[PDB]
C-alpha cells in the first residue's frame, strides 16, 4: 500500500485546478471527437484521437483515427487521419488507435519510442456500425509505421486481432467486449516480459453477476503474441454497471501513478470523472482518497468530464480529457495547474 502521505504528495504535484477550454472541437452536430494521447518529436507537439461520425447511437458507421500537431499544447490544427476505415478486413467499421510504447517519466521528454525500427500503436477494432459495441463486440488491433509520425498517413495494420473475446485463454472480466489498451516498454521485466499492456474490458462479476468495466494485464515477448496476466483483473469498482477505464500510466520516481475515469460510481452525484491510483509492483493499487482531479464543472463539461492523458512540461501541468455536455455534444478539453488564458474554440449551437 501507498502511504496516505505519500498520496497526498501526489495529488498536489498532478492537480490542475484550472480549466482552459477546448481542444479540438466537432464543426457540426454529426461527429463526436474523444480519446487524446499526446506526444512529441522535436519541434512538435502531436495529438491523436478518435472520431465517430453521427449523432445517435445508429446513425454513424464508426471510429476513425486523425492527428493533430500544436507549438504551444493549447492551439491545435488537424492534419488528417491515420487509421482509416479499412473495407473487406476484421476492422473495416472501427478503428480507433491509442500509440504505443510512449516514455513514461513524469515531466519526462514524452517522445515515442521505437522497436524493430517502426513506431506501434494499438486500437480498438470491430466490424459493426454505430457508436463502439452496440451493433457487434469490439476487439484489441496492433498497427504500426516506418513513417514520420508527426505526418497524416495511413499505419499499417494485422488482419487479425491480438486479442479477442473468442480466444480460448479470454478470461470473465472481457468477455463481452474489449475496449482503450495502451502498451508500455517495461525495461525492468517487473512481470516477466518487455512488454505490458493495460486495458479495460466488460464482462460479469462470477460471485455478483453484476455487469461492469474493470481494468486487467496482458503481456508479450514480441508485440505480437499475448498471454493474459493470470491474477486478472488487477482494477476494479464493484457496484452495478460502474465502469472503471482509460487506464494511463505514468512513473514518478519508485512509483507508478495511473490516471483512470470512472463513470456510474453511486458515491458520486456527477456521472463521469477523472482520479488517480498508486503502485509500487503494477499489480496492487492504492486509489486516491480526497477530492477528484476533474469533475463537471463548466457549461461544455456538464454532463461527463473523463478520460485521461496528462503532460508535465516547463513547470506546469496540462491534463487533456473529453468533455460531454447535456446536448451530448463530445470533444477534447484542456485544465492547468496554472492559468494560461482560455481557449477561443467552441462547441457548435446545439439542436432543440
Amino acid at each position: 500500500k501507498v502511504t496516505q502521505e505519500r498520496m497526498e504528495q501526489i495529488y498536489e504535484e498532478v492537480k490542475t485546478p484550472y480549466k482552459y477550454g477546448l481542444a479540438v472541437a466537432p464543426t457540426d452536430n454529426y461527429h463526436k471527437i474523444d480519446c487524446p494521447t499526446v506526444f512529441r518529436q522535436g519541434d512538435k507537439w502531436l495529438m491523436t484521437y478518435v472520431v465517430y461520425n453521427g449523432k445517435t447511437g445508429t446513425d454513424g458507421r464508426g471510429y476513425e483515427t486523425w492527428i493533430a500537431e500544436s507549438d504551444n499544447l493549447l492551439d491545435w490544427r488537424t492534419l488528417g487521419r491515420v487509421l482509416s476505415y479499412r473495407d473487406g478486413k476484421w476492422d473495416c467499421n472501427q478503428r480507433g488507435g491509442f500509440p504505443a510504447l510512449p516514455d513514461m517519466e513524469w515531466g519526462g521528454s514524452y517522445e515515442l519510442q521505437t522497436y524493430k525500427g517502426r513506431h506501434w500503436m494499438t486500437y480498438i477494432g470491430g466490424e459493426g456500425t454505430g457508436y463502439e459495441a452496440v451493433k457487434a463486440p469490439l476487439f484489441v488491433g496492433l498497427a504500426s509505421t516506418k513513417g514520420d509520425i508527426s505526418t497524416a498517413h495511413e499505419w499499417e495494420s494485422l488482419d487479425k486481432p491480438i486479442l479477442s473475446i473468442h480466444d480460448k485463454d479470454a478470461q470473465w472480466w472481457e468477455k463481452l467486449t474489449q475496449y482503450k489498451s495502451t502498451v508500455y516498454w517495461d525495461k525492468d521485466k517487473t512481470l516477466g516480459a518487455p512488454f505490458v499492456m493495460f486495458y479495460n474490458a466488460g464482462g460479469r462479476h462470477p460471485e455478483t453477476d453484476l455487469k461492469g468495466q474493470r481494468v486487467g494485464i496482458a503481456l508479450s515477448k514480441d508485440m505480437k503474441t499475448w498471454k493474459r496476466y493470470p491474477g486478472n483483473p488487477v482494477f476494479a469498482h464493484e457496484a452495478d454497471g460502474t465502469i472503471t477505464g482509460d487506464a494511463h500510466i505514468q512513473k514518478m520516481g519508485d512509483v507508478y501513478v495511473m490516471f483512470y475515469f470512472s463513470a456510474f460510481e453511486p458515491s458520486r452525484k456527477y456521472k463521469a470523472f477523472n482520479t488517480f491510483a498508486a503502485s509500487y509492483d503494477l499489480v496492487n493499487w492504492t486509489d486516491w482518497h480526497g477530492a477528484d482531479l476533474i469533475i463537471p464543472s463548466k457549461n461544455y463539461d456538464e454532463l461527463f468530464a473523463h478520460k485521461s492523458y496528462v503532460i508535465k512540461h516547463d513547470g506546469v501541468v496540462y491534463h487533456f480529457y473529453c468533455a460531454v455536455n447535456n446536448a451530448e455534444q463530445r470533444g477534447i478539453a484542456i485544465a492547468t495547474s496554472k492559468p494560461m488564458g482560455r481557449s477561443a474554440v467552441r462547441f457548435p449551437k446545439p439542436e432543440t
